[PDB]
């Protein structure tokens, strides 16, 4: 038994801290974010990814408006599969 | 591969209104939702749980500030073993 509690859609306040986990079962090789502009997220500073095993976090500091959009997990197994989870991020204020 | 984006607590607004979808990856013969009382939600007119498959949506509307607290969903195979998620649900003005 694997159980998770997921959202469509998630508001964040202009200034706001949240973090996203996403988890891929199955034996996936990768796990990664894509921001709302089509790109694979890199650590910064303010927008952190730390692999946490089977499970990857994506944790969006002092949010602002333009954090705004959609999200993208994606999972890659060893034969270059994918799948993915998209969840939509809102800024208010 | 299954992927799945989960947030540890949610914030909500008086008045506005959300589903959590929670998800059992295994065999699961039942999913429940248990609210922040210890009390297994029985669908009303303003919180109600839709079981879709191997899912199950429990939609908050018109959310107040009582309904606050942590909430949990909980599988469970044909044998009788259970697995949990809980989410965290606040509630601001």
């Amino acid at each position: 038994l694997q159980v998770t509690i997921s959202l469509s859609k998630v508001e964040l306040s202009v200034g706001e801290s949240k973090f996203f986990t996403c988890t891929a079962i199955g034996e996936p090789e990768s796990i990664d974010w894509y921001n709302p502009q089509g790109e694979k997220i890199i650590s910064t500073q303010r927008v952190v990814v730390q692999k946490e095993g089977v499970r990857s976090r994506l944790t969006i500091y002092n949010a602002n408006i333009e954090d705004a959009g959609i999200y993208r997990c994606q999972a890659t197994d060893a034969k270059g599969q994918t799948q993915e989870a998209t969840v939509v991020l809102e800024i208010y204020q």
